[PDB]
């Protein structure tokens, strides 16, 4: 309900699984929302424009009192069924949406916005111990998938992510003209993006069974997340102190089940729980501490963090002015014609 919280829900579409969680997470990334409204979609066809459908949802989430539909957006990118959602993960859907949006933004006033918000850079290195050979690759990333099994927390997951693997014994390094070799393998963060998307690896392959078994472990994650010690070169002018923004959560059976996002939309520690059409207020503890794990003696799977330095910019106030007039004309013209029944 909008009166209690200020925010509105999305319609209970069970087929969607994790979409409603992601849409809210992306909508309350305000800098994206403003940029999305600027996309020049006056050209595009209503039924099939992914940019337009994400403008429609955003528009409505901002303006509506009653819960917001997603039927037109699901039809655009072509994941109408439950199996289309099951087959993919949340980060892949986030790529399907943002890769459309970034591509529409090229050659516009709002180009670069998706990399501005979401794209960090990292080095993957292989280094031989005895011989002088080193292979570096630079990779961009839009999201980090962290290991949780045996890890108490995010600090420990990052320790693991960056930690150095030894290529010795049977699994030595094939080092070209220099032959098979004892070597160190590792990864190093260069930049951490303003909006940081972390997936927690809740599934592993199992040797017996021949299937993916889920992990219902206590995995602790903090409101304030310092990450300078996981960068190669730090900056005193801009530390990598991250502030928690959203927590995406699953419960119940995997073949379906119930999805919720917990959110901190102003970044002021005032938490709400977005259960599909029912937005409500909740404690910090309901959002953070209570979504840690199977502690009776429900699991968090994605976490969003925002860079403290970039917080005011990222979560800048959206106004009705920030949506173009022609887009307001178009989207109200649908609501005029569709109501006329
Ligand atoms: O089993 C499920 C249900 C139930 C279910 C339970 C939980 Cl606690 C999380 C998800 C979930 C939902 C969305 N995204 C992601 C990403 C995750 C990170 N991760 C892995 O763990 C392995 C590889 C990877 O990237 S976990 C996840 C989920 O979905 N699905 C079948 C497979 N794809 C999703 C649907």
């Amino acid at each position: 309900s909008k009166k209690h919280t200020g925010y509105v829900g999305l319609k209970n579409q069970g087929a969607t699984c994790y979409m409603n969680s992601l849409l809210q997470t992306l909508f309350f990334t305000n800098q994206l929302r403003k940029a999305v409204y600027m996309m020049p979609t006056e050209g595009d066809d209503s039924s099939k424009s992914v940019p337009l459908a994400l403008q429609r949802v955003f528009y409505e989430l901002q303006h509506s009192d009653k819960p917001v539909g997603t039927k037109k957006l699901t039809k655009s990118f072509g994941w109408e069924t439950l199996d289309s959602f099951m087959q993919h993960d949340v980060q892949e859907l986030c790529r399907v949406l943002l890769d459309n949006v970034e591509n529409k933004m090229k050659g516009t006033c709002v180009e670069g916005t998706i990399p501005k918000l979401f794209r960090g850079k990292m080095v993957s290195y292989i280094q031989c111990k005895e011989v002088d050979y080193r292979s570096d690759r630079r990779e961009d990333y839009y999201d980090i998938q962290l290991s949780i099994k045996g890890k108490k927390n995010i600090f420990e997951s990052f320790v693991d992510y960056v930690a150095v693997e030894q290529l010795d014994g049977d699994n030595k390094y094939d080092a070209g003209e220099h032959g098979l070799q004892e070597a160190e393998k590792g990864v190093k963060f260069l930049t951490l993006p303003p909006v940081l998307h972390l997936q927690l690896m809740r599934f592993m392959y199992d040797p017996q069974t021949d299937q993916n078994i889920k992990i219902n472990d206590r995995f602790e994650f903090p409101e304030q997340l310092p990450l300078d010690e996981f960068l190669q070169k730090t900056d005193p002018k801009d530390p990598a102190n991250y502030i928690l923004h959203a927590v995406l959560v699953h419960s119940g059976d995997n073949h379906g089940g119930h999805y919720v996002v917990y959110l901190n939309p102003k970044g002021d520690g005032k938490w709400c729980k977005f259960d599909d059409d029912v937005v409500s207020r909740c404690t910090k503890e309901e959002a953070i501490e209570h979504n840690y794990g199977g502690h009776d003696d429900t699991n968090a799977y994605m976490l969003v963090y925002i860079r403290e330095s970039k917080l005011s910019e990222v979560l800048q106030a959206v106004t009705d002015h920030d949506i173009p007039q022609q887009l307001v004309e178009r989207l109200q013209e649908e609501k005029r014609i569709e109501a006329q029944k």
